[PDB]
């Protein structure tokens, strides 16, 4: 599936992301439009063998179980496969985790480098 935009911020508002760890409903959509485009069926390897699945681009090296990426965690014990659906309740839950987990938002590089500090407040502008 790919989200339009206001499509996705309605979303991740509904599943409880807007606000989440403190980071508004913007930060979010930005790191969606830059991991991922809003398709929540994208995928990338990683160059340590390890890949990013879903909206969110979640890494299997910490967060999900692909059984491909030697001595990972599955620290949100899901399949990676899971964080490719259309409904993107489990992409969610393990981005609450992954945010949570001591260094905010910055887990996301895309976030850090290209949404991190700017008017985030514009990936949410006409938004119902
Ligand atoms: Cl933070
Ligand atoms: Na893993």
């Amino acid at each position: 599936k790919v989200f339009g935009r206001c499509e996705l911020a309605a979303a991740m508002k509904r599943h409880g992301l807007d606000n989440y760890r403190g980071y508004s409903l913007g930060n979010w959509v930005c790191a969606a439009k830059f991991e991922s485009n809003f398709n929540t069926q994208a995928t990338n390897r990683n160059t340590d063998g390890s890949t990013d699945y879903g909206i969110l681009q979640i890494n299997s090296r910490w967060w999900c179980n692909d059984g491909r990426t030697p001595g990972s965690r599955n620290l949100c014990n899901i399949p990676c496969s899971a964080l490719l659906s259309s409904d993107i309740t489990a992409s969610v839950n393990c981005a609450k985790k992954i945010v949570s987990d001591g260094n905010g938002m910055n887990a996301w590089v895309a976030w850090r480098n290209r949404c991190k500090g700017t008017d985030v407040q514009a990936w949410i502008r006409g938004c119902r």
